[PDB]
């Protein structure tokens, strides 16, 4: 369609890890985003799981130009339009539907939607998509399930999210079908609550360095 | 809530912790089985559309055991939904969902609690305004862990897991914030039903309700 | 179906095993097919995963008329029409979509489409289909899923494919709802390279003989 100035592939290839951010207090959003950027992680998935999420996207979009901020847990076109208005550069959804795929592909920012099954992958491909989230990765059957799901589809690429942490993320990054992974461990709720931005920066840098090799 | 439904789907699931999955082969067993379950404290009766007499069983239970909340399970399309609604079903359960079934349900008069296995299926149900779902088949879907992850991004949705749930594991599911109740076939064993062993059915229902307590 | 002279059920009941074929070099297609047929395996799922696949289907159709040759990894109506014109006698898809289901039921050859979940099964049944692939079987929950996924659906029948080999194919073939299984083990990539047609015939013969319950 030509509609997306930012490609979905560019979002997934910026770096190896995309943090799944749950931010309860708005005041934490900008220092958190700066702390991630300082650790070399700069694609920020702010999930629509808290009241302040869209305001957090808006603030990060304005105040942290070194980050590419987007929205996650986007379930429907209403939410897609909200995050587009607020300054999200991309949208992540935990699964897909036709109204969401239609609104996204007609709209101005890339959607990287989750799938669990090949039928869901095929419906996304019918809308021209080739980059997907694999969610919930561990509950979908992990690396092996992803290897089987990805096999008939040489060209498709994934961002697995759900149950991924330093213990297992390399297993996913090793796969030819995987561009990057998502996880909430880079932004733990207790770190945000305690204002331990220093620890967020270290978690980010540990993730980036640990992804190599 | 759904403007066309007089009974909410939520109220169906919050009635009790266990919903028996009923397969009734011979019509004459349906009413005494329903009374036996009610007598054991279990009144939401999922009469599955897996046998020829299922719809007549729903009608019989609706007439003779009006204190039960009788409904239909294994509802696969709008035709079956209309048929069970006409018969007196107070709700419908489906093992999975489709857009024609969702549309017919929301235009019709009784709550549908449809099965999902994945978040995309959940999202399709949510597009139609639904917030109460079955999680089927629960154990083969990846059980409590799967359900935990799937239900994660979806804090308002509630489930009734069904499929491989037993007295051995049902409290594992009932302990989850996202779960209101579970479904199981163990309350109405095929052999008890054919034997007319209603005291056994009552005992099992009573044990299920007591054992659900955390 | 009055549009499908060759029923989906006839394809799946021909034998216990359907090889998932990836043919990288066209010249190997015909002797591979003859080797399978010599070992007693006649239904050949030639997957659309390599450039020469459609030419492989045309070659096998001409030269090995006892092979029942079909196309796999059929993802959309365009590919379905292409393989139909090339002489495929059936099509297999790893999942399903409404455009693919509509095209299949409008066309002349049976589609046996993959499902992973009951909602996907219900969508296929809404188009009148009663035979399905269960893919990727191991990732879908395996035998326990079919005892359960197939539960409320006593009449539906399957061809499980994905992670099935001699170690477990009998576990699937034991099920009332299973007509046959699929797998790539019968045509190992390196056997084709090495021109080891004897190896292919032996694996086929072993698979058919090992299937007797």
């Amino acid at each position: 369609m030509k509609n997306w100035k930012t490609s979905a592939e560019s979002i997934l290839t910026t770096g190896p890890v995309v943090p799944v951010i749950v931010v309860k207090k708005l005041e934490h959003a900008v220092p958190m985003a700066k702390a991630l950027v300082a650790g070399g992680v700069r694609v920020l998935n702010v999930t629509l799981r808290t009241e302040c999420a869209v305001d957090a996207i808006r603030a990060i979009a304005k105040e942290v130009p070194e980050a590419i901020v987007g929205a996650g847990t986007v379930l429907n076109p209403q939410q897609l339009a909200e995050v587009t208005e607020a300054g999200a550069q991309f949208a992540i959804s935990p699964g897909l539907t036709e109204p969401l795929l239609k609104a996204a592909t007609e709209g101005t920012i890339p959607l990287i939607p989750g799938i669990s099954t090949v039928s869901e992958l095929m419906l996304g491909m019918d809308y021209g998509l080739k980059e997907f989230k694999f969610f919930p990765a561990e509950a979908n059957g992990g690396v092996k399930a992803l290897q089987a799901i990805a096999g008939p589809f040489s060209q498709v690429r994934f961002c697995p999210t759900g149950g991924i942490s330093p213990a297992n993320y390399r297993d996913y990054l090793a796969l030819k079908s995987v561009l990057c992974i998502g996880g909430s461990w880079l932004v733990p709720a207790d770190a945000l609550e305690a204002g331990d931005y220093d620890r967020i920066t270290k978690l980010a840098r540990e993730a980036v360095e640990g992804a190599k090799l």
